[PDB]
């Protein structure tokens, strides 16, 4: 039997650990270990998003998961959507606990521009927020932009290839969230020594109506990757629409970073 | 077309609206309206259980859902497990808004004993809490008993006929909660004029390892229902293990209260 791996899964903004409920047992029946992190004010975390003012506070459960790993363990760290920024933050802290970063339908930041750069780009270009509700909360350090998806938007742009049961599930669980774009605009650049040094791949879904092909190309062109995988027929919420194929991509990724 | 109904669905302690994620579209595909209430300190409600000190504050989202229905609208009110208690409290307030109460693997309280009666009875005989963590929280109402299920208990006792994905999902979402037995011990008995006047059916699952069959017969014996339905092979989380069959049973109920 080939050596198995520890996958750490990081969800998107407005969601929580729960998105991983299909993928987790698939990975584990193959003998892998899975930790599905729950980020601050996400999922059933007890804080509201208003109380989590910075992307570091938001990402803190991921940092604590990596910190607590036994000495010399390395993981496959998968970041979904805004989870991309989370995993880059973490790779800048704990580069040698990460064997490979998996950017899954994700923001892939660079080491050249401010940390918000790919988000601000997508914000200028995205059109069709639908019933999403935007607002902001003033903190002692600046305005914080918040968002709560609307359900029409959800159906059309994130979940359009998911089983209806999954759409319904998400409507009972999604929460108000943030992309922390003001905080990220003020933060020091991601480093070449930390984040830049870690191996990285990109997994894209062919029918992602959030993160389009052009925008990925663009991000990859700013900050190259080892390898790109495509999941055929997946919507943004590929771990729900096509968990089997997402499994297949993550097993391929495990095989390229084979242990010993 | 047969007249369709509005089902209001009330989840169990330590869980939330999310448990209904399979049953809701089944009901909606058949043309019905569904409201899955998210009770206080449950699911993604932003309150911790420690901030919800009485069963009345726990139940408030249900009462507010019934209160905001248009006039003369009646619902099929379905209460799962401790959700029985919630729905009984709701019936004693808005009896005329409920066509029928559906006790689903539920606690069925009576109008003669203290509201906690059926829970105190199960609690005495129940054993094997497994890895469940019990704790105490002191309030201005006296001590409150809290519980958080442990994952081995959940697998064996709630989720054993569920798909593994459902079990994993629950592990990600279940929360510390309470059966409010102290508050329910002290509360005024449910009334004949409110709760007791409302039509009620019972729906039981044949492989429920929380609520034994004998316990159910004892409850119905203290307090009759119009009719009893059974879901063959269901564990306690019958909405997850046998959603289709639950749908079948709820259609049958709806057909009768046309
Ligand atoms: N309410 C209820 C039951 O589903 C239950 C809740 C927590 C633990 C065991 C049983
Ligand atoms: O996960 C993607 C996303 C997109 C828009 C709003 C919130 C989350
Ligand atoms: O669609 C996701 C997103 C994130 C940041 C800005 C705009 C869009
Ligand atoms: O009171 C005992 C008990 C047991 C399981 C669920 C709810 C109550
Ligand atoms: C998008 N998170």
């Amino acid at each position: 039997m080939e050596r198995k791996h520890h996958f750490v899964l990081v969800h998107n903004a407005c969601h929580g650990a729960w998105i991983w409920y299909k993928l987790k047992p698939l990975l584990e029946s193959a003998g892998h270990r899975v930790t599905a992190v729950e980020l601050a004010a996400s999922g059933i975390d007890p804080r509201p998003i208003q109380a989590v003012e910075t992307v570091d506070e938001y990402s803190k459960p991921l940092i604590e998961t990596l910190k607590s790993l036994p000495e010399n363990e390395e993981v496959i760290l998968v970041g979904f959507s805004f989870g991309g920024i989370n995993i880059a933050l973490a790779a800048d802290i704990f580069p040698a606990k990460i064997k490979v970063l998996v950017f899954l339908n994700a923001f892939l930041p660079d080491t050249t521009h401010v940390p918000s750069h790919v988000l601000d780009k997508l914000m200028e270009m995205f059109g069709g927020w639908g019933d999403t509700e935007f607002s902001s909360h003033e903190t002692r350090n600046g305005t914080m932009s918040l968002l709560k998806m609307g359900p029409k938007f959800m159906k059309a742009r994130l979940y359009q290839n998911c089983p209806i049961e999954d759409y319904e599930l998400a409507k009972m669980l999604h929460r108000q969230g943030s992309f922390f774009t003001e905080d990220l605009s003020k933060k020091e650049k991601f480093s070449e020594e930390g984040y830049g040094s870690v191996q990285r791949v990109y997994v894209m879904s062919s029918e992602d109506k959030i993160i389009p092909c052009d925008f990925i190309r663009w991000m990859i062109d700013n900050f190259n990757v080892s390898k790109v995988y495509e999941i055929d027929g997946g919507d943004h919420m590929v771990m729900l629409s096509k968990p089997q194929k997402l499994f297949d991509s993550l097993s391929a990724i495990a095989t390229d970073y084979m242990g010993l």
